[PDB]
């Protein structure tokens, strides 16, 4: 990573081919990789991608996210021709941001220059973007099916249902709708009963103590 | 974290998971938390509560904590709109304390500032809070249960004691009070009537010394 | 390494070894050993490669690889003899870039210099060529022999094929087409039916949630 | 710790942790201890006692200890009330040199000053004060009862007696005493005769090689 | 090692007692070493040699060669008396190199001194040569002895035939020999016959893909 | 250790304490332990040795010799009292050395002070007097009855004799002269043979493979 570059460390990326092997695509790799990945240039990121061995079908549709991301990239800022004057970088392609067109030391000119042209950030949203796809379409569980069992302790149950609404594919708002309606809609009996009985506008430690018993 | 920022390194982040995994919500893993994120920005610590799968209960309970001492910040600190002068940060806002709404170089911006206006240190106090709530939910035994049993040597029921007593929903001067009361009433016949001899002034270390035969 | 030098670090060479006991010559080892290699000398270069117990035939063959573009580099970069001026170094020979022929002190001299004899980069280059012969050669399976079964997931087919294309010798434009031919062709009769009725400019994101049920 | 200020280290901590799940109050802990709090400030220290789980009779016991050296740190440096002026900290009281009612910053403000008001190599003494005192309790044996047996090597016995008068509460000269009588006193007869031959000048060496055969 | 001078690590150490433990005397260890040993001082040289237990019969082999390569440097080098001048290094012994004459100071005088008196690199060189002479003792096998089986995988063949060649005590003349001599002549019939077919000046690849069927 | 001075590291600490216990008094632990505390204070080295559990006999030891070396120095370099000018430390005495009288501060001010009054380095030599002691007392075997067994091969006969050769109280002479009669004298019958057979000038290379088959 930059901090200028420094090489990607040992124990970082074995931290990152562990996460793979032992999480899969559950939605903690994402936030995982984020924090392994700061500061990275685009080499490193592809470092990072590339030492997986295994799941070839994830890091293929990561692939071809990348690609969609750098063509739209270069469809929003189209290439200006011309000698690249003395003290100057040249505009990155989406090539360029995604490490396959660019030098090391290229990558490196963007991130330091004033201002910089900060090609890991953008990169690092399109890996993501691509992570995000994955874990949705990798999670076994739909949200709609999560319903407390007769006798599963409420926090057993909640526990599912976040799990699960954390691998969907959902904005905020429509997380927040499946919170005010299916939470409550979908416990058993008893709890429904009683959760029905604090109304709308009860916090989850509420509902949970509620349900202790 | 800040020491200006460099990112969180591989081996507090997997320190911190292998803590949640092994001990869930004991007491110890809030100091554990504050040692692990010294000097965080809200970035790392967003990076080290996003980094848990599972307990998504706790997680979600945390989230709404953050929010309400967000709501309250807004309500506290309320915002002065205008352009920002130059060699100047904007107020933040609730959401940008808990690095929802702000981006690494403006809480980078904030921290260092002179003087600082210390983002890291209010988020995290508003995690340890929603920490500390679930510690005591998710705390099995209740102090007032605790009895020492006929053959156990006080030193065992000293520890549950005091074990109990860390987990509970109580100031200093409640506690102080569980002390005086509970741990004398709560012993068996035998070492009960010992440290009734010893009187109400006695230290630990003499109830103990003295209950060890 | 170079950042001037320093040792290359026992937990570096200790990774890359347990790369090669665990993995063998997968994919994946390629990228994990330019990664563990970032900014090496010869000297550290030639290090990881004989820190390699076992595998010898490959090694060999990595070698020969190393000699044909050592004598290609010759070749090309034919010797200006003379006596060396002040404040300058030799031309490196195809030998002294892999690190026989030169000392540490001279291999510091060319990738320190301004501008520089960017030798270890060279190297590299040279090896990875080798490690990509090896690693085509050491693959068991053939990509057209990869066919779907009966009752197989989808998913697990795309992770045998675009496996086996990892390891394969072809260019993009002949992966490219062994993706437009093969992987559809090669799908079993429910599946393959499906993905014909999408078309020819469907995504791989779109093929596999369409084979899921 | 200070060296400025730097977070306590992840390994220190687990380290920290680990040896109390291990060796439990042995009396090798309190070196240990030292070690790695070695400029520590009161908050690492505090870090370090609260990331202990379990053991809440002995973590009370050195709380209730920590307290009394603070009470008497009050009286003998009573407070001076004021303006504290530009350039100046103010005395820190009994529980500021804890950590309960000072800030890291003031904590870093004392332990850098010139000259330096040294809070946490004081909070470390009454610390280790405390750490002492519950060795000492916890200790299973009495230096009083270790006696060689019949058939016993001598080293074996000359180990127990050591790691009893370790954990042993008496100053050096009372230890003295305890190595000047019962050692010789408590050894089996025939290495008992063969000690008391040697005379009361004899080194622990000169012993050992003496009972050997 | 030197850099001016720092403590071996302790990971280093460790990672030189583990290969040492684990390897015995395979012919990687030697690059091992010299990793482990990059910028050392005679000192820290001494520590690694040291630091082996067990062993012994080769670590006395290796002293009996370092104290050879001491007496031919003496003969080369004779000492010159004389009151050293201020500035300025005395000539180093045979012994001074390999530590055991010399202080730690004395060392780092002469690394350091411009030009460099480079002891640690002189007593590296003798060390590898003693470490050369005992691989080779300790090899179990001849590369005479190295046959084909009859339904031995080629590939395994030559994995034998060229780690007992990396153990031989052969210059490179003679190793270049061997193999042209030896492999195909010692292959079974069948791939001896298609390895007799590609004449003498195929590759080890072009061998191996020749006899993969 | 220095370096001004830092703590002594988990690492290095764990690691000497780990030696310990598995080798507990085998020759190596010496050199391991001049490694593990180069540069160290007095208290890193009382840190060092106070971390051992266990050994107390032999750590007894150690603190006898401690304070012979101690009476010594004193002895040798008697006090001369009067007012410590400005710039100026005072001579230590023998527990100053040992790091009993003394803190880090003035053993700081000692190792740092121009010219340095090497107090760790004293205070090392004086451990590992004590170290050497113990290893020696601690050898189960002694040299005289090393004897090749009929069916031994002479490798492990060898690699018995300088093990404990290795541990044997005797100067150098006299470890030449074990060598120059017993090695030979105490071979089996065939062996001994041929070793008489090649003279008194051999070298253990000659030796060793002498007796090979
Ligand atoms: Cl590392
Ligand atoms: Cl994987
Ligand atoms: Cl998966
Ligand atoms: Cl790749
Ligand atoms: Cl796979
Ligand atoms: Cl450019
Ligand atoms: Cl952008
Ligand atoms: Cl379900
Ligand atoms: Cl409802
Ligand atoms: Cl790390
Ligand atoms: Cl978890
Ligand atoms: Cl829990
Ligand atoms: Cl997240
Ligand atoms: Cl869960
Ligand atoms: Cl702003
Ligand atoms: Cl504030
Ligand atoms: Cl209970
Ligand atoms: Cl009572
Ligand atoms: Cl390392
Ligand atoms: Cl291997
Ligand atoms: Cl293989
Ligand atoms: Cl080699
Ligand atoms: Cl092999
Ligand atoms: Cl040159
Ligand atoms: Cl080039
Ligand atoms: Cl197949
Ligand atoms: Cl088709
Ligand atoms: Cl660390
Ligand atoms: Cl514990
Ligand atoms: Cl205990
Ligand atoms: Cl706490
Ligand atoms: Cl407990
Ligand atoms: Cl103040
Ligand atoms: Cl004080
Ligand atoms: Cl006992
Ligand atoms: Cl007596
Ligand atoms: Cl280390
Ligand atoms: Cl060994
Ligand atoms: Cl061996
Ligand atoms: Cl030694
Ligand atoms: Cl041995
Ligand atoms: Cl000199
Ligand atoms: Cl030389
Ligand atoms: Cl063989
Ligand atoms: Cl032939
Ligand atoms: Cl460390
Ligand atoms: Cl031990
Ligand atoms: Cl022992
Ligand atoms: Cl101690
Ligand atoms: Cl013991
Ligand atoms: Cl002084
Ligand atoms: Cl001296
Ligand atoms: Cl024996
Ligand atoms: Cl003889």
């Amino acid at each position: 990573p930059i901090v200028v570059h420094q090489a990607i460390s040992p124990r970082t990326l074995n931290a990152w081919v562990k996460v793979v092997e032992e999480k899969a695509f559950s939605p903690e790799v994402i936030p995982m990789f984020s924090a392994l990945s700061e500061g990275a240039t685009p080499q490193d990121l592809n470092t990072m991608l590339n030492a997986v061995g295994g799941h070839q079908a994830a890091m293929q549709m990561l692939k071809e996210t990348i690609n969609e991301e750098a063509a739209e990239w270069d469809r929003l800022h189209p290439v200006h021709a011309g000698p690249i004057a003395p003290g100057q970088m040249r505009e990155p392609r989406g090539s360029d941001i995604a490490g396959t067109t660019s030098t090391l030391q290229e990558q490196i000119g963007w991130m330091t220059h004033n201002p910089p042209a900060p090609v890991g950030e953008i990169y690092k949203r399109w890996i993501i973007l691509g992570l995000n796809k994955i874990v949705r379409m990798y999670s076994p569980t739909s949200i709609l099916d999560i319903r407390q069992g007769p006798k599963e302790p409420f926090r057993d149950y909640v526990d599912r249902f976040y799990k699960t609404l954390r691998a969907e594919q959902a904005s905020q708002e429509v997380k927040n709708w499946m919170t005010e309606t299916l939470l409550v809609q979908n416990a058993n009996p008893d709890c429904k009963t009683i959760l029905k009985a604090l109304g709308p506008g009860a916090t989850l430690e509420e509902m949970m103590t509620a349900c202790q018993g």
